[PDB]
C-alpha cells in the first residue's frame, strides 16, 4: 500500500486529508 505513494501523482493520497476533515460539514 505504501507504493501508493506513485499514485499519489494523481494528488488525491492527501485528499483523504480534507474528505475526513470535511466529514464534520456532515452537520450540513
Amino acid at each position: 500500500s505504501d507504493a501508493a505513494v506513485d499514485t499519489s501523482s494523481e494528488i488525491t493520497t492527501k485528499d483523504l486529508k480534507e474528505k475526513k476533515e470535511v466529514v464534520e460539514e456532515a452537520e450540513n
